[PDB]
This record gives C-alpha cells, sequence and structure tokens, in this order.
DNA sequence: GCGATCAGCG
DNA sequence: ACGCTGATCGCA
C-alpha cells in the first residue's frame, strides 16, 4: 500500500544530499546488534536496501560518512553506534526525531516513529511492537513486510521534519535540538562505542571475598533470630522481626510491614538483628548488582563494558544510563566504593579523569530565583551543605562528617524542592515543631528562593508547563487538579523541573564544548560516562596536566550564571582513584 | 509484571 | 508528606 523500490544494488539517486534514513536496530540493546535493514526516502523516491549489500557498496559507506549529505532520523545514536559495531561512521544527520518530541512533551514516552507521527495526525506507520511482536514472539518479520514498515518509518520522517520543527520553533526548542541535543547525541554515541574498561580479575576476586563475608553475616542473622528464612522476602522478615521478635511496627506498605533502611535504623535501639540485616542487604546489593550484574554486560574479548545513555527518557532533561547503569556504582561506603577499583583506562600508561560541578542545582536556583543571600553565599563559595550540618548538629568545620554533610544536603534539596515539616523530622529524628521552625527559619534567610517557590507554582497553573534556563520544556496537568495530594505533587514538579532541567542543560553543553576544546587541542583524552554533573574521561598520562586546566575551564565556562561555576577535579589509575 | 528496596545524582 | 533515575528480587 506504499510504493518503494526494493532495491538490490545500490544506485546514485538513493544518494542525494537530504534525505530520511532509516537504519534498523531491533534489539533493545544495539551493541554489537545485528541490522536488519536499511530504508531511504528522498526527493527521487523510497528506497529499502538490504544491509549486507549496502553496507559493503562503498558509495553507500561514503555516503553515509559524508557530513554535507544530511539525514533525517529516529534515534540516530542507535543508527550510529550500531553503525561503529560494523565499522561503519554516519555523519551529516540534521534531525532527530526522537529528540525533537522529547523536547516537545516528554511525558509522551515517544518510543518509535508511531508515537511521534502520531503528535502530528500522522498514522500512515505502525507501531514496531505490532510488526516485530514481544518478548518470546519477537521476531524480524518477512522480507516484504519489513521493508514496508522501515519504508514508512522513512516517509514518517521525512514528512514529520518541518512540522516538528515550526513547533520547536515557536516553543523556543529549535536551537535546543539542532546546537545542542543533536550534538549530544553524537558524543553520546562516542562515549558509549569506546566502552569502560573492567578488571575482571579484581572484580572477582571482590566477589569472592564478598561470597565468604555474606555467609558469616547470614549465620549471625539465623542465630539472632534462632532461626533461618528468606532474609531477601519480605514477608519472612516482617515475620521475623514485628511478630516473632515483637518490634514496633513504625510504618507499612499496601503490601504489609515496611523493612526500608530508614526503618531498621529507627529499629537500632530493640534489637541487634536490625543492623546485620542492613549489612547483609548491603554485601547482597554489591554482589548481585555490581560484581555479577557487571561481570554478566563485560564483553569478555576487550573486558570493556558498553552502557546505554539514554537521551530522550528523564522527565527534566537528564540522562539514564542501561545495562550497565554506570551513574549509580557505589561510593558513598568503603566497602561500596572498592568496586570502582575493577573501572581502568583502557589503555596503558593512561589514566581516568574526573571532573565535577559543586552544588550546581542550588547555584542554578541561585541564578534564577535571585535570592539575594543565596547569591552571596556562592559569591563567596561557601559550602552550604557543610555549614547547613554545622547548623542542624551544633558543630564546627571541623566536627562535620560526611555523614552529616550527606545529611545536611538531603535537607538543603528537600527543603526548596518542598519537603514537609514531617518528612523533615523524619530524617532529621528530630521533633515535628522543630522541623517546622528550622524551615521557617530558613526560608527567612532566603525569601527570594520562597518566592521563586510560589511564583514557578503559579506560573505552571498559568501556562500549563515549566521550562528550563534553555528552554526544555514539562507539562504539567495535574498542577490545577482538585484532588489536593494529585496537585501536590504537580507542584513539586514544577518547584524541581526548572532547577534539575536547567542542570542538565548545563552539563549537556559543557560535553559539546568540551569535546570541540579537545579537538582543538589535539588531544587524545575523550569522555567515557556523564553522571549528572560529573564528566569521567581517560587520556594518557602525558596530557593529565593540561587536562587540568583545560576541563574545569570548559565546564566552569559554559554558562555565564549571576554566580560562578565550581567544579572539583582528580584523576588516578582506576576510577576509585580519580577522587 | 510490579512494588519494595537501594545504588547514584541533585 | 523533597525530585530524577535503574537493577535486583520476591511475590503479603
Ligand atoms: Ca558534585
Amino acid at each position: 500500500k506504499m510504493a518503494f523500490t526494493l532495491a538490490d544494488r545500490v544506485t546514485e539517486e538513493m544518494l542525494a544530499d537530504k534525505a530520511a534514513l532509516v537504519v534498523e536496530v531491533v534489539e533493545e540493546n544495539y551493541h554489537d546488534a545485528p541490522i536488519v535493514g536499511i530504508a531511504v526516502v528522498n526527493e527521487h523516491g523510497r528506497f529499502f536496501l538490504r544491509p549486507e549489500t549496502a553496507l559493503a557498496d562503498p558509495q553507500f559507506v561514503a555516503w553515509l560518512g559524508d557530513e554535507t549529505k544530511k539525514k533525517s532520523m529516529f534515534d540516530s545514536k542507535r543508527a550510529a553506534v550500531a553503525l561503529k559495531w560494523k565499522g561503519i561512521e554516519l555523519c551529516g544527520v540534521s534531525f532527530d526525531l526522537l529528540l525533537a518530541a522529547y523536547l516537545l512533551d516528554p511525558a509522551q514516552g515517544v518510543d518509535d516513529v508511531a508515537a511521534a507521527a502520531k503528535m502530528k495526525q500522522y498514522e500512515a506507520v505502525r507501531p514496531d511492537e505490532a510488526v516485530y511482536g514481544k518478548g518470546a514472539k519477537r521476531a524480524v518479520p518477512d522480507e516484504p513486510v519489513l521493508a514496508e514498515h522501515l519504508v514508512r518509518k522513512a516517509a514518517a520522517i521525512w514528512e514529520l521534519e518541518r512540522p516538528f520543527l515550526d513547533e520547536l520553533r515557536r516553543n523556543e526548542q529549535d536551537r535546543l535540538l539542532v546546537e545542542l541535543e543533536q550534538p549530544l547525541s553524537s558524543i553520546l554515541a562516542e562515549m558509549e562505542f569506546a566502552g569502560v574498561k573492567v578488571d575482571t580479575k579484581r572484580l572477582e576476586q571482590m566477589g569472592k571475598e564478598l561470597a565468604e563475608q555474606l555467609g558469616t553475616v547470614e549465620q549471625r542473622i539465623y542465630e539472632l533470630a534462632g532461626q533461618e528464612f528468606n532474609i531477601n522476602s519480605p514477608k519472612q522478615l516482617g515475620v521475623i522481626l514485628f511478630e516473632k521478635l515483637q518490634l514496633p511496627v513504625l510504618k507499612k506498605t499496601k503490601t504489609g510491614y515496611s523493612t526500608s533502611a530508614d526503618v531498621l535504623e529507627k529499629l537500632a535501639p530493640y534489637h541487634e538483628i536490625v543492623e546485620n540485616i542492613l549489612h547483609y542487604r548491603q554485601l547482597g546489593k554489591l554482589q548481585s548488582t555490581y560484581i555479577e550484574g557487571l561481570l554478566k554486560v563485560v564483553r569478555p574479548a576487550t573486558k570493556k563494558v558498553h552502557t546505554i545513555f539514554n537521551q530522550a527518557l528523564t522527565q527534566t532533561g537528564r540522562l539514564s544510563s542501561t545495562e550497565p547503569n554506570l551513574q549509580n556504582i557505589p561510593i558513598r561506603l568503603e566497602e561500596g566504593r572498592k568496586i570502582r577499583q575493577a573501572f581502568v583506562p583502557s589503555e596503558s600508561d593512561w589514566l581516568i579523569f574526573a571532573a565535577d560541578y559543586s552544588q550546581i542545582e542550588l547555584r542554578v536556583l541561585a541564578h534564577i530565583a535571585e535570592d539575594d543571600n543565596l547569591m552571596e553565599a556562592f559569591r563567596r563559595d561557601l559550602d552550604i551543605h557543610t555549614k547547613t550540618a554545622m547548623d542542624i548538629f551544633q558543630v564546627s568545620e571541623d566536627e562535620v562528617t560526611p555523614n552529616m554533610r550527606r545529611q545536611a544536603k538531603a535537607v538543603n534539596y528537600g527543603i526548596v524542592y518542598g519537603i514537609s515539616d514531617y518528612g523533615l523530622a523524619q530524617n532529621l529524628n528530630i521533633s515535628r515543631k522543630e522541623a517546622a521552625e528550622f524551615i521557617e527559619r530558613y526560608f527567612e534567610s532566603f525569601p527570594g528562593v520562597k518566592r521563586y517557590m510560589e511564583n514557578i507554582v503559579q506560573e505552571a497553573k498559568q501556562k500549563g508547563y515549566v521550562t528550563t534556563l534553555l528552554h526544555r520544556r514539562r507539562y504539567l496537568p495535574d498542577i490545577t487538579s482538585r484532588n489536593f495530594n494529585v496537585r501536590s505533587f504537580a507542584e513539586r514538579m514544577a518547584m524541581n523541573t526548572p532547577i534539575q532541567g536547567s542542570a542538565a542543560d548545563i552539563i549537556k553543553k559543557a560535553m559539546i564544548d568540551l569535546n570541540a576544546r579537545l579537538k582543538e587541542e589535539r588531544l587524545q583524552a575523550h569522555l567515557l560516562l556523564q553522571v549528572h554533573d560529573e564528566l569521567i574521561l581517560e587520556a594518557p598520562k602525558e596530557e593529565m596536566e593540561r587536562l587540568c586546566r583545560l576541563v574545569p575551564e570548559v565546564m566552569e565556562q559554559a554558562v555565564t550564571l549571576r554566580v560562578p561555576l565550581k567544579v572539583d577535579y582528580h584523576y588516578g589509575s582506576t576510577w576509585y582513584d580519580a577522587k
């Protein structure tokens, strides 16, 4: 029902200087995954190509790699990386329908061309799931069915670029797509393909020492409970704690007794078993997620892990990291942080370099709220978290422990993002009236933040959405809901999203500027990871000193705010040492 | 499959 | 009853 040439060879008219291109990779993880077909729509017609013929044709390969041949695509990073795993470079991507749909409305959850097309009443294309099936039924359909699906996706991309660009323009988002998200997409593709090298000998050695310690703690838990049970099981654990041992019930879930860490540490006065259960879970978490889980995804011949950075997923414009998640490698407790010793540079005599923003969201907040006192604090390069810990725990800078700081940190963000006196009192183990008086005192010192919180909720009610500094957008229909709890969660999204999303915009601009500066300087250094406000690189040890000056400066200058941006940086032999 | 839990980011 | 995530596990 849609006309196309199922081509047997590449022709010159398939190589126009403007085209919609589909390079189809059906596997969710596209690393080293099969490319199952190719479609090209341009002014000359619609074309399907088998990949074993198109990807071995030197004129088609050249066309893919020529940046003056412009391509419109959907999820160009997936295609670019799958092509890198074929040894082929994709350049010239000038429109990405996925990133355009994400910028227009991240809540759509647009995961395929059909979902994006539906935003503009375009429906001459099927959802990927209807073509490929789900789960155990997932299959590449017969070639005629595949070819038409890929042609229809390309035809849709060809027709939808113009209306998506016009809405982006109206939203002040067209430069955000073309100068930020699309260049970032090529950078993420390089980081993912490069991967991170893992010391599997040390990982396996740690896992075996962990397996020993796990058994020891397990037996002492049984001995302390006077019986054995599935410590990982909520029912049995609840029975032991709150029926056999008759500990107080401080919280319930919809399922039954809550056993979360906040509850367990409140039960530490009552029974020593609860601290062994915490230690057990922590060791089990390291074993299952960060030892076994990492060894499961290491590519054995290179010892590399290749994460996927999802760029069109979070509602605030942050990235996320999948399979493995390299954005939540342990750091806070010493036992877990040692896992970062397994993350090593990918060449001999290279080093890991890490740089990160300090208190980025509070600085963003100070800029956006124009709060005089918060701006003055950052002009003094004050460490708000430490000073806040001094106030909470009535101690001096010398006496503020890491645990007191990271808890002061949760209070600092908690307050600006709508924590209640109840919530604060539970977190600080203080009374509820002390928590309420603390909160009003902090708003006395920072009335411009309080103003910003009120103004931004009212702006979300009037406009229907909130925006970030670089014009990222988030619709909040629940903000006018009659339901109190629904409306409350939406109000706290209105307070939080412009701040967190602006901090995401800044690190993204920093990554783009860093790549251009690294090229300008002809350095071999390259990005490996982003962790929200941190960039991890590797480089020859001979570049470390230049990077100590280049990277912080690129990050500090990514944008110009009413307060300065502060970057810390470290390097070393492993990711562990780059702190 | 989902909710609870916990690892990270602020 | 601060916000944004992803992986693992048991299943009340
Ligand atoms: Ca930081």
